[PDB]
């Protein structure tokens, strides 16, 4: 899986530090951001950096609030990554797959990295999958 | 253990996507950088930035070619950090930890590090330690 990593879109670093993750992750959440589809790596980038500037100056959080976001280019682009908790609303212990424009061409991918993280040891083989697209 | 991160001390990213590690990390090598010591993080952020610049220019690595670098200013470097493995001849599968100026202040640091990485679930409670300092 192709892994469009913070700084290939420009990515702030947090403004303050993030709160490790406990490893292997036991829970997995995909969910919906609700912000306009992207097709391009380019128009994705643009619309990565407006979350994370959303995220941290209007709702207050210390970073993009989302361990990795699946997008329309059919990239994944980093955020939280493997080793750093989301925080409220969301669960400190989970991984969580943010979706922009999501599509069965993304869950695919998104399936796959889920894959890769259980190969490597980052997600636990006993882990729980939630799947909040519809919402 | 406060670890200094990449965009902190000015980190290209690297060349060329890097290989995975797997976690649990069940090998720690500590290995020496022969480069001066130094003292302030001002100080030490500059030598990580040269010994990045070496290892990508000068060796043809993707990257600086530690995890992390433990400094004489106290502070920890990530370099690879706990996601990625070092290339050959480095082992894809060990925490490579570099030391600025090898030190009894250093090593302790370095241990709090592993301390933390197996708390986390990044390092095994089993691990071994590869000592290449000398
Ligand atoms: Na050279």
């Amino acid at each position: 899986v192709k892994i469009v990593t913070r700084p290939y879109w420009l990515a702030q670093p947090p403004i303050v530090p993030l709160t490790p993750l406990k490893l292997p992750i036991e829970s997995v959440r995909f969910v919906a951001t609700n912000t306009p589809s992207c097709f391009t790596q380019a128009e994705c980038t643009f619309r990565v950096r407006l979350l994370q500037n959303w995220h941290i100056e209007s709702n207050g959080y210390k970073d993009i609030n989302y361990n990795f976001v699946a997008a329309g280019d059919e990239n994944i682009y980093e955020a939280r990554g493997w080793d750093h908790s989301c925080e409220p609303p969301k669960d400190a212990d989970e991984l969580v797959v943010a979706f922009i424009g999501p599509s069965s061409s993304n869950k695919k991918i998104a399936l796959e990295l889920i894959k890769q993280g259980i190969k490597l040891g980052h997600i636990s083989k006993n882990y729980s999958l939630i799947d909040d697209l519809e919402k």
